[PDB]
């Protein structure tokens, strides 16, 4: 996340982090995603396209470092992982980018409620929100472009739903945005999800709801002008996910 404020997981309960073990023993970081119901959460299919063997991945609920212990915090297998079968990647966009993980722990539990996990509700099929909506982010990734290291306690900011006519100007993205994705940016261009904050959540209040309404997918560097931030649709994808779920 570029800008913005250093929070905590009890901010964010849904937050879920992905690691990846490597074969020869070190485990890294992936990607984030979101707690959508106790055994499933939800992320992008990019993350994982590059390995996808689920006995390699890890899931962390409850969690607000990257690379030590927080209280509370639950570790889970992946004993299902979904990714979309239309996926397809070209210059910039990533094209029906979303996945999803199963998730159990080796003591065959799904999550629980507490403190520092709560579930996320999807949004109603189609129903997103107005543009010039304020929405907030979460994530693990790089508080600068340039970074070679992830910040180690977890970030979110604040940035606004931009309208497909304005994302669409060819000085924006043109067609490379679809209407199964989302843009949205800081008004003055000043914060953004950036590398590493990909398959977390953009979370928007609907019907007196924080309503899990895109993931973080890409955009054309991080914070810079005219780019917005680009996510996944979730209101366009509720039979996928209620298939897969
Ligand atoms: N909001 C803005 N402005 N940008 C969003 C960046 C999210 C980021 N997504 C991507 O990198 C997808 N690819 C890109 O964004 C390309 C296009 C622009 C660019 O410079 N790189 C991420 O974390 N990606 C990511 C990709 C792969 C992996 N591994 O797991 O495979 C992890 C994270």
């Amino acid at each position: 996340i570029i800008g913005g404020e250093f929070t905590t997981i009890e901010n964010q309960p849904w937050f879920a982090a992905i690691y990846r073990r490597h074969r020869g023993g070190s485990v890294t970081y992936v990607c984030g995603g979101s707690l959508i119901s106790p055994c499933w959460v939800i992320s992008a299919t990019h993350c994982f396209i590059d390995y996808p063997k689920k006995e390699d991945y890890i899931v962390y609920l409850g969690r607000s470092r990257l690379n030590s212990n927080t209280q509370g915090e639950m570790k889970f297998e992946v004993e299902n992982l979904i990714l979309h079968k239309d996926y397809s990647a070209d210059t910039l966009a990533h094209h029906n980018d979303i996945a999803l993980l199963k998730i159990r722990s080796k003591e065959g539990r799904c999550a629980q409620p507490s403190r520092t996990i709560q579930t996320i509700a999807l949004p109603s099929m189609y129903n997103d929100p107005q543009f010039g909506t304020s929405c907030e982010i979460t994530g693990f990734g790089k508080e600068q472009s340039t970074d070679y290291l992830y910040p180690e306690q977890l970030k979110m900011t604040v940035v606004k739903l931009i309208s497909h006519r304005e994302c669409q100007q060819p000085h924006y993205y043109g067609s490379e945005v679809t209407t199964k994705m989302l843009c949205a940016a800081d008004p003055q261009w000043k914060t953004d999800s950036c590398q590493g904050d990909a398959g977390g959540p953009l979370v928007c209040s609907l019907q007196g709801r924080m309503t899990l309404t895109g993931i973080v997918s890409w955009g054309r560097g991080c914070a810079l002008k005219d780019k917005p931030g680009v996510y996944t649709r979730v209101s366009h994808f509720l039979p996928w996910i209620r298939s897969h779920t």
